[PDB]
């Protein structure tokens, strides 16, 4: 397990563009292409991205592509948020890589409510960061893969991912 093999599950390859939990136009593996809901601009988008005239469908090397992307800046980005980058270092690999997957998921501007749960976080209160992560629109409105997450940084383990 790993954070590439944890996204991968979590969000899955689809090489033609589709529309995510939000209803936003997505391809690849989670790779968000607009919160538009022109195809259109869609479409666009995924052209910029990708470097070429794609016509809304793309192959798995390009979709890993964009996904190693997204990973990197993901990180990337915690690294130059304040907010993040504490909480971040203050963590093993495993709860970091759940952190990683929550912001690629919500965003940083997403995680900006999460304040309180970060903070259990920061300061190895597990149950209680578990308890208070759950109390958001995140876990009530993706709460199968939320409930994923929240075991992670609860145990510190991969074992919610196992058999996925
Ligand atoms: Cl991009
Ligand atoms: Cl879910
Ligand atoms: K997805």
């Amino acid at each position: 397990m790993n954070i590439f093999e944890m996204l991968r599950i979590d969000e899955g390859l689809r090489l033609k563009i589709y529309k995510d939990t939000e209803g936003y136009y997505t391809i690849g593996i989670g790779h968000l292409l607009t919160k538009s809901p022109s195809l259109n601009a869609a479409k666009s988008e995924l052209d910029k991205a990708i470097g070429r005239n794609t016509n809304g469908v793309i192959t798995k090397d390009e979709a890993e592509k964009l996904f190693n992307q997204d990973v990197d800046a993901a990180v990337r980005g915690i690294l130059r948020n304040a907010k993040l980058k504490p909480i971040y270092d203050s963590l093993d690999a495993v709860r970091r890589a759940a952190l990683v997957n929550l912001i690629f998921q919500i965003g940083e501007t997403g995680a900006a409510g999460f304040t309180n749960s970060l903070r259990y976080l920061q300061q190895k209160r597990w149950d209680e960061a578990a308890v208070n992560f759950a109390k958001s629109r995140w876990y009530n409105q993706t709460p199968n893969r939320a409930k994923r997450i929240i075991t992670v940084f609860r145990t510190g383990t991969w074992d919610a991912y196992k058999n996925l």
